This record gives structure tokens, sequence and C-alpha cells, in this order.
RNA sequence: GCCCUUCGGGGCAUUUGGUCAAUUUGAAACGAUACAGAGAAGAUUAGCAUGGCCCCUGCACUAAGGAUGACACGCUACUCAAAGAGACGCUACCAAUU
């Protein structure tokens, strides 16, 4: 089957972040004159999820040989379809890489970021992901395997 | 596509490239607010330096300035004795007012 579309490029216009500063930095691309714990706090919800099921197909990607998994895919924010030059797939065991790059062909470092965010390190083989901030019930162990079994092999 | 042909064939032209267009998690920085708060053995302070895993402004990486730009002010045995003079040191502990 084709990589359907998951979203539309309407809503995939690319434009400022809301307004949190007095003036807009042009080099870095960020608010100015504002403050620092508005920036803390704010971590919003997700603008999409994938299917294995309804969203996973085939590529360019799948004619090229050798390349890359869509981090937008992942997301579940690629608007592109069949036209993405990335793989629309969850990875299966036979999909190895090397250390210098992840699954999503973006580079991997000698370290961490200091909140454990972000591409992860060639300086440590980690498949092990840490998820937070969690709604404290008793079907908690449930819903976690339900989902994360939907993301993988476990 | 064009050209040539001796109608069998042959020629002309030949491998781009900038990690996606997507801002939470691969790194921007002030200001406001809170707080404190300026060297030289009394008080007040002109500065010029020194050293670099501290830099900023500047064309100056052969000026100048930034509080003399700041930092400096803790800590503190270790190449290590000798002479001569002592030692109930190294064991025991001991029998009359009238």
């Amino acid at each position: 089957r084709p990589a359907r579309p998951q979203i539309d490029p309407a809503l995939v216009k690319s434009e400022r972040p809301p307004q949190t500063g007095t003036v807009f930095n042009i080099w870095y691309n960020k608010w100015s004159g504002g403050d620092r714990e508005d920036k803390y706090l704010s971590q919003t919800h997700a603008k999409g999820r994938c299917n294995i099921a309804r969203d996973s197909g085939y590529t360019r990607a799948d004619s090229r040989p050798g390349s890359y998994f869509c981090l937008y895919f992942a997301r579940g924010i690629c608007p592109k379809g069949q036209d993405c030059d990335y793989l629309h797939r969850l990875p299966t065991i036979h999909d190895i890489f090397n250390p210098n790059v992840d699954c999503f062909g973006r580079d991997k470092f000698a370290d961490y970021r200091d909140d454990m965010g972000g591409v992860g390190s060639f300086n440590r083989q980690n498949r092990t992901i840490y998820v937070g901030r969690i709604h404290v019930t008793d079907d908690i162990e449930e819903i976690v395997a339900r989902h994360f079994a939907e993301w993988g092999q476990i």
C-alpha cells in the first residue's frame, strides 16, 4: 500500500512561535525581552500520532536501498505520504544502524543532553527509554504495556 | 531526438545534490525582580602592570577602555637531627600509744 498523508500542509505551514517577548530575534529565531519561567513550564501536547495499520506504508525510501525512517512519520506529523524520502515503518529486528547515526538519520553524540533528551550517545548503547509524567492509577502497567507493545518489541 | 550510412550499421549528448519546507528534547541573550555590594597595613583614592582552562567593547591578533576590567587575600609536618643530663625505667613494697 502507498503511504498515506497523516495531516495536511495547510496546517503544516511554517510560521513563528507565539509571541513571548518584546522583539523577535531573527538570528536565533526566538522571542526576546520576556522571561525565563514561561519557557521552563511550557511543554505542550503533541499535535499528532501515527498508526502502523492505518499510516505505515510504502514510499520512495522503500524504493531506495539504505535510507532512514521518517522522524515526522514517527511523530505523526508527516503530511508527505508516498512522496516522503524516508521510511514510513517501524524498524524490525533486522534494522540495525551504525553508532554514529540513529534510525532517523540524525547524528548521535559523544555525550548526552543534561536532561537526557534528544538523539542519544554512541558512548553508551542505550535501549532504555524513561517515560515520566504519568497519571498514577492502578491500570498504568496495562496501559504502558499496551502502548509500548504497539510501538515495538520489548 | 537529430544526423550519417557501404542499408549491415555507426554517430551526437553522460551520473545533480545544500540532512527534508516541520522551532517542545542537541543547546541565543538581556532586561525586570530579588538580593547584596567598589584596591593599596587610619580616612578618601590617580593609576600602570603581572599570570591564563576569565573574558567583554574595539579594525587594532603590535591602540585604548572595561572598578587600576575582574580573579589574587585560602592553605601551611615530611631531603631533617645531634650532643649530655636525668629516669623505685626493666623489681619489690617492709613489726607499739602506756
